[PDB]
């Protein structure tokens, strides 16, 4: 009970499947706790689900909730979210749902009731205030390294 | 015009394309302010684009700019982003631009001009200074309950 | 060698593959250091590979790294990453792995030895305390003006 940590932030939670753990850490330091599926899902190859995890909680103001897949079933399986990273806003009070899909091209994945699969980040956002300009420069912004590169400007494939 | 939120970011924004609204978070808390796309674009199944959103920004030095789907697209359509999520760096000042892709097998996505097609959600980074060590142990940082651990290390699901 | 920067972050790193640049920002302010491949690759059409970077790295407590696409691949090639955003976790002392995948319907793409395939972020994120509550109003929450909406609740697309 005492806090080493101090800092350290209370997310509530509300477990709406009551038969499923709390999420958790899987090692400490780990990112994220992971969300479990409350039900049972086939996804055959290239189809997606949005699958309800039993759990909704509340991310503090000036907070996001992240949905990131587990790396295990992504390589084993082929298993991603659509929607990665799922964005779990501070006001939001309902059931977090996770958009799964079989990117794998042949083989079908089976999620059981119980299985982990995702993980749940919290971090800071930055609340922005945008400042219509009519040019960066206008606004007095130094030019920068970058530019206007993108889209692979600095290379380091042979596509690029 | 009151700050009631003194550290809250402000954002620099060209509208390259003024026809459209300035991005805006839909509820109060929202983690991100939704990107509009400034072109039509058909997706056929399977079929990725590199859409325009008519704006560029300034993220502040320090900080990312970070490009995530929607999730009702994402479940409703298969809409995803390729580079999910999409990094905007801090001195970019080009348009800000999107590649959706149609991750559904057989529906094709229309995106019309002025539709949200993305989420833009800034936060800090930390711009780290690599310290290349032979080993850890030689840094001497402690070993670690995770350790190499990883890709499905902590099971929770049959095929880990 | 003066730290202009002072609260800048020192993330350790081994270079398991010592044949490989260490791992650098394009231009400054960019939010991640691209991780190389340590090997070459060759992806057909909807295939994944779990693809060696030659790195290992030490995130600090309290921080998390994540591993994002870059976007020239994606959108030039289709290239992706099935977890992305990959969340290497504080403890881990293994090899960053890529879970590289192509979302081309039609071209494979070629990954060589000494490529870019990734981009390689830290942040920081909040080590959660959950507190389950049996409702959100008991805890005391306001209710907010998103409430339980999601999946697209605000609309911005005809599939809404
Ligand atoms: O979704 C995105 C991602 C990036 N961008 C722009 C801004 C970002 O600063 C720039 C480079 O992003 P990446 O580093 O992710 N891509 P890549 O490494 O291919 O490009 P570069 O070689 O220019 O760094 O591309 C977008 O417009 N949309
Ligand atoms: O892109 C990634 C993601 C993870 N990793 C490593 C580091 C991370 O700490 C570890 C576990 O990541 P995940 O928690 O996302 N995967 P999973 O839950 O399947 O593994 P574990 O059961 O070990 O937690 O795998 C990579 O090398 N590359
Ligand atoms: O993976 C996710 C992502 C979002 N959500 C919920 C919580 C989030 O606050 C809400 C809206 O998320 P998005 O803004 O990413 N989706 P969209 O813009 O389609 O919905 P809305 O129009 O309600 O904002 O949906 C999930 O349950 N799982
Ligand atoms: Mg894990
Ligand atoms: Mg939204
Ligand atoms: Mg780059």
């Amino acid at each position: 009970g005492l806090v080493p940590s101090h800092m350290s932030t209370t997310l509530a939670i509300v477990r709406l499947d009551p038969g499923l753990p709390l999420p958790s850490r899987a090692h400490d330091g780990d990112a994220g706790v992971d969300l479990y599926s409350a039900e049972d899902v086939e996804l055959a190859p290239g189809r997606r689900a949005l699958v309800r995890t039993g759990v909704a909680v509340a991310v503090p103001f000036g907070m996001v909730g992240l949905v990131h897949p587990r790396s295990g079933l992504a390589t084993r399986v082929g298993l991603s979210i659509v929607n990665s990273p799922g964005t779990i806003d501070a006001g939001y009070r309902g059931e977090i749902k996770v958009a799964l899909i079989n990117l794998d091209p042949a083989a079908p994945i089976v999620v059981h009731r119980g299985d982990r699969i995702a993980q749940l980040l919290v971090q800071r956002v930055e609340l922005v205030e945008l400042v219509e300009v009519s040019s960066f420069d206008e606004a007095g912004l130094a030019s920068t390294s970058r530019g206007d590169g993108g889209a692979g400007s600095s290379g380091g494939h042979a596509s690029l």
